[PDB]
């Protein structure tokens, strides 16, 4: 016998040994007689509409299909809980953390973002890593990724950067020249960019790479009291990645790498988990903090902001049915529980509308409803009604009107969100020189080795050096913005290629 | 202290006098603080997307309405049982009819036909009565109407006489010349049109008219033997009508009459039942009948194929939530199980594909999941997966594919269907002029006295008078070919109009 | 008859010596027969093959959407706006660039609470959305027959949405509801008082009025900005409905609103309504006695009088009802340079639901709907894709933002107008603002006795099927606002009862 | 410069060298003042719903995808014509045929089966060669592959046969135990198996391979005498095939090799092109074949049943925007003019439902008014209306029902269908048991040599060995029946793998 994943069927034929085989029915429930031949007059004569059990089943078969999520297409899921090792109360109320030991069942998807749903997994691409916590006062969503920073600062751009990494619109094809003119055009990418080509551009499967939620957070506390925050966790298996030669030929032998690995750990009992920290800026250390506490081109310094634990991610569940537990999951960032809020961090303000919305077009408007969505445990109560796939009973025949004297649902003011006061013009103030380079200079000099330095150029240059000279010497500017050397090595390889 | 229905909310806030008040709680379940006040900058600043309890509510508000139906939009619902009174297993091997004493719990839906949902009940109009059993051997869908015949005897002129039933496509009013041009043109309509312009085109309410399956369906018992049949479910509250002016009056007083009727008859205690019984047609009669057993436009005479008693309705229930229990609820006539099975009745054969057709439109692919449409008696097995909103397990990890050697469902012998030998060319065989006028004669005739055709022709004048002369003409001629006193009667009528 | 009732026969005229087009598929195929179905044998089974068939089938399986999840009734037409008065002093919108400037627009009229089949003459207020296809984009004007409204924070119109309708579980109307919310919400009183006075029901919609409502802002060449209102008058004049014909019409002419506009247009006698702005002055809304961007309030002519600027006329029917009307979308968010919105929450609200509802009506690409692009201007931009892409999808144009490639680029020009606010970023209650004196003014001196005793039977006609307690609660509202007001409506109750 | 493909925006941009930047605007013509950045209280401020163009852009952006075809989701698509070079009026009255020299717009779409959007273009898989010609008469849609044949002959058996091919539903990977178990159950397969493990297993991109219409169609003349066809258009480029290690190479390499290909091919002026062919039966000779005629397993030997020429399919002309133009291009087997009809093959006789059946539901009910389906040679003219995304004059207003007295369409008397005369009972007869051999033979011994016998073995074998030992027994078995050096041969292989 092979590893546990390929034997699935043979486990479940297995666990129904003494089992009768179910009768094999209708989508209503009515049982077939013979569903390997087609009702036709006469042996060699058409097809009949009497037929509906033909019907009824290929009509299924043309309806399988969902569009597929429009970034983070490919992807692995999981589950297992999250525990609460540290106190932390002093930052949040949030029910997820008032008390060590505290279990809260949890749901994951890890994903790269460019491919669509037949691509690899072994490619250089960030990874994406949402986490839903079942909490009693709601969902809290975590959607993370395994870097802390991101290409751009502000969601106006998103369409645009996620259109330049996809396929040309008239071709089909990955374009270099689209990726790296909007790059070089837009240089805030820089560190994010830096991060990418480095040796953790592609990981050794889901378990060995770290995750952010990136964006900067608001926690509040009892007392009212808030503090900004950045959530961090970091891989018990340690970090390790796949050698480029590697990754290439695995995404040849097996696009699926990822999904394989992680099935079978959990299959064979070797639970993946991550230790979740988080860091603090309290309202008066942000007002002082050197760059914009809110630029997701920025990181804290651990040196200035110490990581602070606070508990588990254990993944010890395989999904039974991926279609159901995993392609149809749904993480929304704006699904926030009293204690955790959000910041000004525009690329955060611009997901709290984006994921509900492209749900309701990818999933349907009851999305919620679905079971590895829904708030299992929480109350959900309240005014809204109706909609296409209304699958439970619809809040029965409560009152639908708020407010009424008829005893529905009711407002907790102690659930109230924490307020600031912001000063300043309203409009479209400019971010795209927001310093571009520090913090990558910082990474380029202190974080990595000379051996490192030479794969990160390497890996730029063996894509860049297919896009228009002109764009290649841009990109090249940049790069020599963050360090001479830096943009030199590059511009020499460059040279080779050509 | 009013109706029943009226008390609605009163009584629910009744039921949970002693308990506190559930948590307004937003789709995701975060408990809400203020739903009452939007988050603004500064008392008149403005709005945030920061606040996602708004767009949380107001997303799913923009969400509620579905497409109504294509025709009966505007309807009732109700639940109950059916229990099987006598023993007919001679004729059926369905479940449904096993034993004396059995009880099915049944799902019905009334409804007028041509107007949309906001159009009123007392209005000229076949009636739709249809009745879902929720069997061992899955669910048994009697789609019937008020009549045991309708306008055409091909499913191909169905969309087209709906068209001339609605409104002008570019006025978008109802148009008499739409509605008698059809009808002149299309002569087979003569039987049900003259039994809608009787007394019985406005039922006094859902109650007190009969149920008709219309079509002849086949039954077949447990040795493999088969006959055709009919349906009947006569009203236990006897047959009554309204008065075209009280009809108008009650149009206008209360557009929901039947809904708010059948609603408070279930809550105090009336609830309404049907005799069921079925009407029988052997092979060999079937060769005699004076015309097409099989066409809609003709019934079989109670002289000669006496109804045989079976059993009982019985709507004890009223909805708890009308959205999600009767608009969503979904009738397809495909479903029968075993022991039931459709007959050459072109009409019928067309109908076996609409609903389904429709309902994954309307609802949507897994239109099934839905509570009130799945077959809740009865175990769903198959190889079919996937599909948007597919809240269910999706059938786990089992095999996907047939034949498989992993213990997945499988096909019953038992349940094959019975088969009937046919030989001729594969053509489209003209109906239209099948006899319309003789069954049309003995109903004028005999069916109605002298007070009823009058009112009949009075009715018909009343509508008809609205249509251009020529229109006039060519349906008079047709009146009179059922007979010279039914086309003259009309004739003076439209005479004094003009 | 009238033309409405004559659609047909003039279509038939229309072609007069034409043979007919010849019947296919939507393929295109020729029909052989599309008046008898494939089966075997004259009594035999129907055949898969019959695809004709299956075709029409289908297509019938799939006529209907949702109805709009508000102002499901209502009736269209289309014509033009014409600028009279100059008033590019305060917008530089291109809509209003010169005197004499026509741009084409589209009209629906509309009631409320009922859904798609429901009676025309009902009380309700009426909507009265206009849709300008100016050179600069689609412009919504999407108003009311009324100035005011029933509330003035949008996370709680669901909620008085769902109280005018139908009860989750019967299914009926139900006057509880309705009243028990507008008793706990008394800054409904103004608005409600509008409702059940003889312009509750307009007889047709050529004789109301149009209102924006809510406060907008116009700014002009020189980044001047004010604060406006948008109101068209009838030159039909202001004619209203008894109930009693009201009632009438309702059983015998469902759709009377649509006929009469349709016959009117028909006979040429088009509708047209005079286009007119109330001004104030970011400087007079720092002390107007009430929150100006209060959408239970209005602006007394009398301070700011009406400053005329155009002509709205209505001379083109419809030629497929719901290809142009049921399909039509207005988007309160599409205002052209000139035009913005104000800090009114209703209208905040309101940016977001319309272009979101719609993605769910009619679907993610409703803008490529005929009637709903905005054929004056050209679409250029960086959107691709999605359900039923009907145009060219931009074709192989370079498909992000910013790019060396040449694909458009943003014009400064029209950056909107900014304003500089202050406070704290939380939800401020509003339930307390002033909810009576307008109210009361309305009562006093916008009515007269006449008018304030049928307001008064109205009400009661319809409030006194409602709980005895909710009764109470509801006329000691009226009494705040007037003794007169509550004792009367009280006394009619009495009766009632 | 580089290949045409990748200078894509290049050209586009110098095409347009000659004229200023168009102003970007909102979906609603909104002329944009900065797309960069959104609008904000203050520098450090949350989002305003106020900026409705970053809500415009995103809420579109959202809703990008659209469902993948169920199957054959890997695809490239060009534009050409059709032009006949034979004489077959004969044969067939259809229009396209009508005169030599006569030319029809076409639309054609490659792909491969199994894969998703984000597969591999070079991988062993059947290909589709769908091609529809725009025709006076509406629109023909000749939905082929690039075999004649296919691995099952009831439609019934298509999704299972589909789940089988593709992922696990638990484990989301692909599983040999699912192929094998099914094709090793289901013995009709060997045939088509036998072709896909065969050198032609991976054609050198879509210009080097054939194309065929595989099932048996009807074809009626001017006389109305009818007879039966198969279509065949080889490619005039001769085949060319892809080694296994190549393919998995270029699998990395250029997953999207198909498309790269083709484009610039086209791109350069080296138009590919296909000769048209027909091998005609008549009804005498459909009694007389030694299998059923309307089998898809089988063939018609070329000895027996010649090749005769017809036309040309030329491909000159790339898609501008993908999207529009091939992912939301839809072929329907159903659409056939006059002259062009349908057998009695039960796997064509299912395709007829399914297609348009899919395409009401990836695309939408309208989807023949999208431009590239639109059948824009011909002039629509019937009694539909309405639908979803109705974006035409929804044929003004015309008179929707038929029959009318009012001018509306008609129908065409000479369009019938040709009929034929059938007999029998309504009923599943099984095929299964088949001749699932003789043809397999030949082809193994007749057609290929030795070496191609060897490649042919080593590839099953190569996949096979994955499988449960039982599963290949039981092909082998299967193998074995069509010749004892088939299955010999790959049982020696897999004894060595094990
Ligand atoms: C009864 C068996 C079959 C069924 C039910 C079936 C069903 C389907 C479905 C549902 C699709 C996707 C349609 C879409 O999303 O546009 C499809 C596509 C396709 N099938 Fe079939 N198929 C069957 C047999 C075949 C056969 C025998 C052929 C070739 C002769 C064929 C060739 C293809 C091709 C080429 C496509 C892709 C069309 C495109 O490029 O858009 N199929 N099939």
């Amino acid at each position: 016998s092979r590893d546990p994943a390929s034997d699935q069927m043979q486990h479940w034929k297995e666990q129904r040994a003494a089992q009768k085989a179910d009768v094999l029915t209708t989508g209503a429930g009515n049982p077939v007689g013979d569903k390997l031949n087609v009702i036709t007059v006469g042996p060699r004569g058409p097809l009949l509409v009497q037929d509906v059990v033909f019907t009824d089943e290929m009509a299924h078969f043309d309806r399988e299909r969902i569009p597929e999520r429009v970034v983070h297409a490919k992807g692995a899921g999981a589950f297992g809980y999250f525990e609460v090792t540290h106190d932390i109360t002093k930052y949040s109320k949030a029910k997820v953390f008032e008390h060590i030991g505290k279990k809260t069942p949890i749901a994951v998807r890890f994903s790269t973002v460019a491919g669509e749903s037949g691509s690899a997994d072994t490619v250089r691409d960030p990874r994406g890593f949402a986490v839903k916590f079942y909490t009693e006062d709601g969902n809290w969503d975590l959607v993370g990724n395994n870097t802390p920073i991101f290409f751009i600062r502000d969601p106006i751009l998103f369409p645009s950067f996620i259109h330049s990494q996809k396929r040309n619109p008239q071709t089909h094809l990955k374009d270099p020249d689209m990726v790296w003119d909007f790059w070089s055009l837009r240089p805030e990418s820089l560190h994010q960019v830096s991060f990418l080509f480095s040796d953790r551009g592609i990981p050794d499967g889901h378990r060995h790479m770290n995750g952010y939620g990136s964006h900067t957070f608001k926690l509040v506390n009892a007392n009212g009291e808030a503090v900004y925050c950045k959530f961090h966790y970091k891989t018990d298996q340690g970090i390790k990645n796949l050698s480029v030669e590697d990754a290439a030929r695995l995404s040849q032998e097996d696009p699926d790498y990822g999904i394989r690995d992680l099935f079978n750990a959990i299959a064979t009992g070797k639970y993946p988990s991550w230790t979740f920290y988080i860091q603090v800026m309290t309202f008066n250390q942000a007002e002082t903090f050197p760059f914009n506490p809110f630029d997701l081109t920025k990181v804290w310094p651990h040196k200035d902001y110490p990581l602070i634990p606070v508990g588990k991610l254990v993944l010890n569940r395989n999904p039974v049915n991926y279609f159901a537990e995993v392609e149809q999951i749904a993480f929304d960032p704006s699904n926030m529980p009293p204690g955790i809020e959000a910041s000004p961090d525009k690329m955060l303000q611009g997901r709290l509308f984006a994921y509900p919305d492209t749900h309701r077009h990818r999933l349907g408007p009851n999305y919620l409803h679905i079971p590895v969505n829904c708030p299992y445990r929480a109350r959900v109560a309240n005014y809204q009604r109706d909609g296409p796939m209304c699958m439970q009973d619809n809040q029965g025949g409560a009152p639908n009107y708020y407010p009424n004297s008829f005893g529905a649902p009711e407002q907790q003011p102690s659930a109230l969100e924490h307020s600031i006061q912001y000063s300043g013009e309203v409009r479209r103030f400019n971010t795209a020189n927001d310093d571009n380079v520090t913090q990558v200079r910082a990474f380029y000099v202190n974080v990595l080795n000379e051996e490192q330095r030479k794969r990160l150029c390497e890996n730029i240059a063996g894509h860049l050096k297919d896009a228009q000279i002109f764009i290649q010497k841009k990109a090249v500017k940049n790069f020599t913005e963050v360090h001479p050397d830096y943009g030199s090595h590059i511009q020499a390889l460059l040279d080779k290629y050509n």
